[PDB]
């Protein structure tokens, strides 16, 4: 709870600021509402566990847009005290029970048919709320029950970012006519060493088609699998341009409760409506100019921080039109420790 | 050990201050001595685990007022170093072994026939030493063995407290002729929002007969049960008076080792000799005047803090002569976070 | 240096982040460059003290766009180590001397003819670098010497902010059809209690013409004057609209070294090019609808925090079409403690 | 402000708890009210500085029970925000101005005729608010002006305290029949090493008549004098009894504004009505039995802590019926560091 | 990870300082290299887990001085990022895989045939890296697999240390002719109360032959055994001299993978080449002069700290030519809390 | 007292450890004793201020080896409590008065004829106790009075340190046959970036004769002078060898109270008996081989840390057989922030 930094994590969720940003995310919130809508009939007399309910929005969707047997809304932060009043004021305190408890030390009156949760962090895994979700799945989800989302994908693409490199590195060349170029090394180390949250990747700055590189099956994935997640990639560049680095985002997928129904997707990428996650930019130390037909191949590794359990390091290995050990570049981005 | 705040908890017990207050509590200490006395014969050749022995007083009662096979005195604080000398100076180092260990990571040479411990916090559960006690019971207590105390009760009663309300809220009306009434809202928020430890409830200020609202069976209760403890209550007011709030206390019960013997009680309530726990007062934001025949019904919930594992919140729900949802009042007291 | 929080203040300036934001502010940086340009002849053989030179940009303007006798560039943060290299790489280490010292404990080889500094914080005074500037003026500026800026103004205007009130307060009414209105009180307390940095006030949202309310003469102002700065205001509303609160900004003025020359202004308000300061928004708890001819009169007080010497509280008193004590509203905004 | 621990000192005064204890002290508050009453005529058109006004009670006494020209109520804690409303609600905002400032960095519109303050700490000096008072006297009090209190006295007496020694030291001899005497050395070191705040000395436990040992003239005393305050004492014991140690208290004296009037005293000793300060007990390591005619002579030293400027150490030197260097005992009590 | 103080423990290993001291220890590093050499043939196609590989030295010995199937090099500190480059630069990235993970939450692709680790702390157990080693053994070591070291011994001997006692205690008698003897009690408490790391015990200062007092079988020892380790000792003094206290060291033993091969030892005692551990000195409060034929008998206890899990207390019980309870001395040394 | 870190500075001096190291320094302590001896007659009826007396050793030298009128022994740490007993036990409490006060807020009964103090830190200035000494000189030293030491010198010399460079940088080339050379850059940054305290420079490793580069006149030096101390140097190398860097030490000089007497020196350099200060080594990033007749010229700057007032940075500028701007190297060593 210290190397999980639980006081700070859950303290940030006791304030309205973070909830205001989540409910203002329309693609994110309306996706969950449509999953409940699209599955309303199948959810009747089911028992739902809303893990990390926050203000309770997903629980109210279940209770008001369907007729389940019961909904267990679980929130560890102080916001749970208000959730209890919100479900009362929306006429749902006969269906929704609110537990101010952590998923880890959770006691529910029965097992559940569906576990629904909005746990995705930056680059899917940041803050590792996924670990809580999986612990509660193992203890409380019935065999054959539903996980919502049911799978999740990490997608990447080699990209351009002239805006970022010129304002943070090439800016120092001649501002107002002065030679501040000596600061470029420290600009490199301070600005390009860390990932850039809330990057808005424009479609015309993709140098290939994005590829899913990691996929998580929410029914089979084990907590031990999250220690070290790695995927392979190969890209053939389709526009001539400048390879400044990689942009990353995720997708969440929601299987229909019934065989015959189609899946619902939450896409945080550049061809979908922007979300509060936006995309995440990882810049190379030095840009390299590419041209159509070039191949950028390698791997991406999401290595969990062994001490600070809410953090991870993302390591890129890549190669340009070569398969040799000596042309292989690497770079490691902390997120955040 | 950080969200258990073990350095501060066990640091406070390394000082004589807290032990002086425990041994100065005669009802508390003499009760344990009489349990050993009243059960002396049955304890012969039994093995006793004194969990959290402190100065070792309960262990010395066992070794000197009975003839057990062995006594394991377990103390995690630095006071254990002195316990070892105290048992030597009282001629008991052939019977009593002292382990400077936490109950949680405890290795004893054999299982035990009796687990005796003085673990009760404010309103029974504050600081949740009960969790340590139950872990050690599961690992070290033999099947059929004794838990002392064997059960524990939480008792409440609707009460008066003119002293408290006038000195902390109505004081501000006209002190020395000045109108300091603007401070009443902040008096309400600062003084009446938290429980008052060491309240001495006078018998003439009970507005009904006290009722046990929660009961813990020390043999069957599970650690998972302590996350959320709730009880129901109904009171018919017997004196006309003013309902300022509720007073809370506990009882500990000690079953005889032999069928035929009677139980021994440790009562911390207002009709028993005062203890170092006294009673605990929970005041309403605004007092309400009641009269004989009125019914005050509702529930009390002891919800454990999910982050700070030594803390909890106590939530009261109550209703006066009505059973409707819209006349239902609630108030939540932190203890302490 | 603790209630000045100097380790955090100067630590933030050892990183390129804050310098990148200052040099990217073109109105701010080009104003200083034009002051040097417009006064180039008058600055010859003058001695300049650049107080808090940062990267050294103002010092390089002096040394390269004029021919002073000497420039003393004073920087307390670790960035001074790099300033020394930057002035060398720009061929100015014969004119510019760099001192890694605080203004307060500063030893310069001679007194100076001009003290130039960019000290303005949010609402002019936030962080009170003005105090350092005035101490160095008293110890090191020659009688008759120049202060740049030579005066500074705080300007305010009653404003609209539909965007802010609807997204932070009225949002909770019916998001996705749920009644989250119970959270409005906590939205009020969390979002509207503090000033909003980096507000971009649109001209069509001014309900009157802005008025300078406080003016600082950099030659006569004393450090003791900064404890409590107060100004009076009266506004006649010119558009019908909704009075959500007040927007605040500042101006810095630069007198010509020679009688005959005109002053140069740095305007951070809504009718000037946007700066890294933008404007600062102070919202009322509840909006009030106004119409042409209405008068909003009162005062604004900038009260320095007695303990945390980089902080202050801004208190608004105002009245609408009345001069009576009982229609007088007040509200106090911390910035930040 | 760190070795003054100003955040904690002034944070404790932002809460109603400490103000409730001060206004509940009737001898303390009514003394100040009677000083204003007894001097009402002489205070007309005078300017009063209420240093550390807290809730503003002394300022309201001045404005309502006299007709001064103006009252400056100075409070560094956040309580000042409420003081401003309290003086408005009591119809005094034409006479009383409230400054949320520290005495040290204080700017008042004029000098003052009377400086009235309630600054006394435990044993007069604890927390050294006296230093603030003297700084403000030097900057703001007119020549010939009044200091209220005008002098202050520290009084001591050799005493008995059977209650304290038996419960904290001799208790360990045979509690419940166990030999816990090994803990006596640690009882001595933990309980008798520090002064005991809120001791209530009974008159029958004085072994001589109390003597003033230190006297402070509020007009002539300098801040440099507070570093090290020392007084001499000789006592002839009048009852036979046991010398457990010394009890200490103080007096504050209030000279009449006019020659012909008598002084008003605030006595915190054992022959006066009890105050929130009570008295302060300093126990010897070992008690010594005394009998009528014995002389206990020596000194008491109030040595200010050089690092933690709100703290001090009190050192006792004493001798019983001897004047030799080798029978001279010493003991040093921290308060609190 | 807080009562394990993992941020500080693993932060110290992210710096080269501690690795420089380990690789500069030739007896320590060459022992591991010779274990790999002496067992090279038997290690072919085995899978090795190097637990806590640091710079990776043991892993490079395995990969370069033998031909295993694979080596898993596990390092929780930030040094792992460099380990990955070092194994690449030494041509071993086909055999050695580097995991930046804690042993506790470790996921390896297969089980292992040999677990090799250098975990020994001061007096063998300080910092309790042994706990990590045993957890990884239980999860990842195949039945019948090898532990390196395979056993470990704690050795002690009664010793002389004139140097230490004269410089730290008897020094104060007459330095430069002044009588500073009053400081001896505080010298005793400050200097002799704690163990002395990096003591270099000379052979002529042993008063008997050293004896192994505790032995750990790395295959059978359980984590629960480390809570409290105790051994017995008897010494007959062989030189006449002064008994200042006890010196302690350890041995690590490495069984051959094949029955027929002999064991390899790492000896940190006084008759072996000095290591970075040196020896550890525990001084008595007062020295006692001994003569040939005297018997010093008792026990040594390594009691783990229940709160700070990297720490322990070492308690000595001893007796000189007597077997009586009243001649039995004890002394407890913290290491370090 | 926070950016002076007074709690840690003076807390380290409350322990015997640092006093044991000072009194064990014979050259340091005997020098002060001989200054008192050599000046015994001249000190009769003089008043001496021993600033920062510690255990009181210098005060006892004055009182026992001379007959002054009075000695004021001033110590801010808790050790002062023991100093008072030590002067009593050495029969000097009629001559020596002990004040537990900081020099800064010091009140002495009279001015003094001699101020004697042992204030020298590493490289003379580290920890800037010199500032306290100079403040007390200005307030308490009579005109014409003596400062002991009366002057102080900083000496430097270009040096060799094969031991240091090979063990910390070249070690990584081939330890045990592995190529750990990739770590050399981080060895450079971690080991050679900071000064090395307690370096023992051997005479045969001086590449020229040492030169005093900075000199402090204790009568004329002002506190404002300590902000930035700079000296110039030129060295002609006399042995052929390798220029690894510079070694630094200091001298303290003690003028005779009488014209006719000679000065006494405390030399901490390599040709004098070693002191607890030893010497301080500053290594270049890369060594350069020099030969007889080469000139190494430049400057050394002791720049005080503006925030952490006990710290400084030492900046070296140097040039080898050239006077051009482009062959000029620089390197800055923190000490310690
Ligand atoms: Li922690
Ligand atoms: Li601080």
């Amino acid at each position: 709870e210290d190397a999980w930094q639980d006081d700070e994590y859950f303290g940030n969720y006791g304030t309205l600021r973070l909830h205001l940003e989540m409910l203002s995310d329309k693609p994110r919130t309306e996706t969950y509402r449509q999953v409940i809508l699209s599955n309303s009939a199948a959810l009747r007399e089911k028992v739902v566990l809303d893990l990390g309910c926050g203000t309770g929005v997903i629980s109210l969707f279940c209770a008001l847009l369907a007729k389940p047997a019961g909904v267990y809304a679980v929130e560890a932060s102080s916001m749970a005290e208000h959730t209890e009043e919100l479900v009362k004021q929306n006429g749902c305190d006969g269906v929704v029970t609110v537990f101010q408890e952590r998923a880890e030390n959770l006691t529910l009156p029965t097992k559940v048919d569906v576990l629904v949760s909005e746990w995705m962090g930056n680059c899917l895994l940041f803050e590792y709320m996924l670990e809580s979700v999986l612990l509660a799945r193992d203890r409380w989800l019935k065999k054959g029950g539903m996980m919502w989302p049911s799978s999740a994908c990490l997608t990447i693409v080699p990209c351009q970012a002239f805006s970022d490199y010129r304002q943070k590195v090439e800016f120092w060349e001649n501002p107002y006519g002065l030679n501040f170029s000596y600061l470029q090394s420290l600009a490199q180390k301070e600005f390009l060493s860390k990932p850039k949250f809330s990057h808005h990747l424009q479609p015309e700055d993709c140098l290939s088609t994005p590829a899913d590189v990691i996929t998580l099956d929410m029914v089979t994935i084990q907590v031990s699998d999250l220690e070290r997640l790695k995927g392979e990639f190969t890209f053939t560049v389709e526009k001539s341009g400048m390879f400044h680095g990689f942009t990353v985002w995720f997708s969440a997928h929601f299987q229909c409760l019934e065989e015959d129904g189609p899946s619902i997707e939450l896409n945080t990428g550049p061809y979908s409506e922007i979300t509060h996650w936006k995309q995440t930019l990882f810049m190379l130390d030095a840009p390299v100019s590419v041209e159509e037909g070039d191949i950028i191949a390698g791997s991406i590794r999401l290595q969990r921080n062994p001490i600070w359990r809410r953090h991870l390091s993302i390591t890129f290995l890549w190669n340009i039109n070569s398969t040799e050990v000596s042309t292989v570049k690497t770079k490691c981005f902390p997120m955040w420790r």
